[PDB]
């Protein structure tokens, strides 16, 4: 009756910013950043949720404009994602709850 | 025993970005944006909380860099805040809970 979910082991290998607040992976799956949490005024934690949305033409980095989120995320061999801003993000979790698939990425201060 | 708070009627008239994630008002009070919520991939809702932090020299708009948050918010005669990006934000609420003073601003699509 309460929230009963499970871990997902297949993470997208690439996320492209399609719009300001919509990303698409290699399977043409849309991920929506719903929440951005700021820890110690430095660390960012963004929650992305899978959703079937109606999309047309992708936007350019210019039309998208200034943001806290990268134009693209790329999965590295060590399991972390590299942002197009050259930063590295840790995958805190990737789960599925009653169909709802959520992924939580947290920014790291390395190289 | 549970959360027992109360509304606050004195809202800051100006918020200046001091750092990427720290704002200061006219009373030299620091407000920390803790959460940014994205509604319908368009509307932004940012939660700011008052906190006594140690601050040195303010940063310039350049050092601050790209963001979803404005360099400054200004209280207008109608009770809404005007962002330095020329957008208007509605004050959803301003309360105090066991000392914790929170303010929630939500972006509006007008002029």
């Amino acid at each position: 009756c309460p929230t009963l979910g499970e871990a997902v082991t297949d993470h997208p290998d690439r996320l492209w910013a399609w719009e300001k607040f919509v990303y698409l992976d290699e399977k043409q799956h849309a991920w929506l950043p719903l929440t951005i949490e700021i820890k110690d005024r430095l660390q960012l934690r963004v929650l992305l949720r899978r959703e079937d949305v109606v999309l047309g033409r992708p936007m350019t980095p210019t039309q998208i404009g200034p943001s806290l989120l990268p134009i693209m995320w790329q999965l590295y061999p060590d399991g972390r994602y590299r942002s197009s801003d050259s930063s590295f993000w840790r995958l805190v979790y990737h789960i599925k709850i009653d169909g709802v698939e959520d992924m939580l990425l947290e920014l790291l201060p390395d190289d």
